[PDB]
């Protein structure tokens, strides 16, 4: 029971999860390490340690009993058998929103309660992922998309399960914050999870260019955010970002991530086809070039999102840019001699 105080979860190799948890504050934290030493449990094990690293079980008066039972519900609503919308890309998305509320040009910036409700976010947006898109579940007029009218299908039925969690027995976790704390909380979680349908990837690019072109800060570097509205639209552009970080990262993992993004993809590709339906971009392992997306998804997508990122918190970004343009011509450089799915 003391390692489970430690850390969480259950783990027979206590040791080798602390040293990758001493990379927590770090771009370069492997969460497929946490993983391989925490049974498996990545996101249960990487939201302790990161609501310990905070304080945010003090300040916000969340038992870390109550936490542990939501966190390891929750990690369960997420489908091992979904090949990258598990509960480690959950895991890897708060850890990076994690590291983003840190950057030094962000400082002081926001409220206790926006960081709590920025991590939660993270850690809930994708759970009860079904392995297969919006526009998927639209086209085969499914009961989501029926229940939701086909907007932001996915990310409705995320929070709703994320919500939902905390009214079971023993899983409320925030039963000590205020009514006025809860109501506040509530609503940013729910603007943010929002904010990472794909489909309102171009919409949020072009209001944190707003955000930039006004851009003041003091003389330290640290920039200044007028009122809520200015604050809420930084937190949901960098849960966005933390959720397209994959290819920001080292090499190694962002390949990792990519084979993994890739198989849930070719799964949907076969659903589609056993049903005699057209095939959807990259869904198709036979047609599939890998590598050409890849860097097309960095040109188009990726990149346009993190260079602006990198302008308005600059300079503390310029590493996480380097990197992307690095394994850009790493993916460019193993090509062998889009979109609409971010859009309306
Ligand atoms: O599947 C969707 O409709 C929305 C979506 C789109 C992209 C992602 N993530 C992702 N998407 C891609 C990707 C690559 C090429 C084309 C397209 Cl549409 C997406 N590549 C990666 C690499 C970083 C691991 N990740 C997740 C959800
Ligand atoms: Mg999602
Ligand atoms: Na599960
Ligand atoms: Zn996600």
């Amino acid at each position: 029971h003391m390692s489970i105080s430690r850390f969480g979860v259950n783990t027979e190799n206590e040791d080798h999860l602390a040293k990758e948890l001493e990379d927590l504050n770090k771009w370069g934290l492997n969460i497929f390490n946490v993983a391989g030493y925490s049974h498996n449990r990545p996101l249960t094990c990487i939201m302790y340690a990161i609501f310990q690293e905070r304080d945010l079980l003090k300040t916000f008066r969340i038992s870390s009993d109550t936490f542990i039972t939501y966190m390891m519900t929750l990690e369960d609503h997420y489908h091992s058998d979904v090949a990258y919308h598990n509960s480690l890309h959950a895991a890897d998305v708060a850890q990076s929103t994690h590291v983003l509320l840190s950057t030094p040009a962000l400082d002081a910036v926001f409220t206790d309660l926006e960081i709590l409700a920025a991590i939660f976010a993270a850690a809930i947006h994708d759970v009860d992922h079904p392995g297969v898109s919006n526009q998927f579940l639209i086209n085969t007029n499914s009961e989501l998309a029926l229940m939701y009218n086909d907007e932001s299908v996915l990310e409705n039925h995320h929070l709703a399960v994320g919500f939902k969690l905390l009214q079971e027995e023993h899983c409320d976790i925030f039963m000590n914050l205020t009514k006025k704390q809860r109501q506040t909380l509530r609503k940013m979680v729910i603007d943010m999870v929002l904010a990472t349908d794909m489909s309102k990837h171009m919409s949020l690019l072009a209001d944190l260019k707003t955000m930039v072109e006004t851009k003041k800060v003091t003389s330290s570097g640290v920039l200044l955010l007028d009122n809520y509205t200015d604050r809420i639209q930084v937190l949901r552009n960098m849960v966005h970002c933390a959720d397209l970080s994959n290819p920001t990262k080292s090499l190694e993992l962002y390949r990792q991530w990519t084979d993994r993004i890739m198989e849930e993809f070719f799964q949907q590709g076969d659903k589609e086809r056993e049903r005699g339906m057209e095939i959807s971009p990259m869904c198709d392992k036979h047609t599939a070039s890998v590598e050409k997306s890849q860097v097309g998804f960095i040109d188009y997508i990726v990149h346009p999102l993190w260079e602006t990122w990198a302008d308005l918190v600059q300079p503390d970004a310029q590493d996480i840019l380097d990197t992307l343009e690095d394994n850009r011509n790493w993916y460019q450089s193993m090509i062998p001699q889009l979109m609409e799915k971010f859009q309306f």
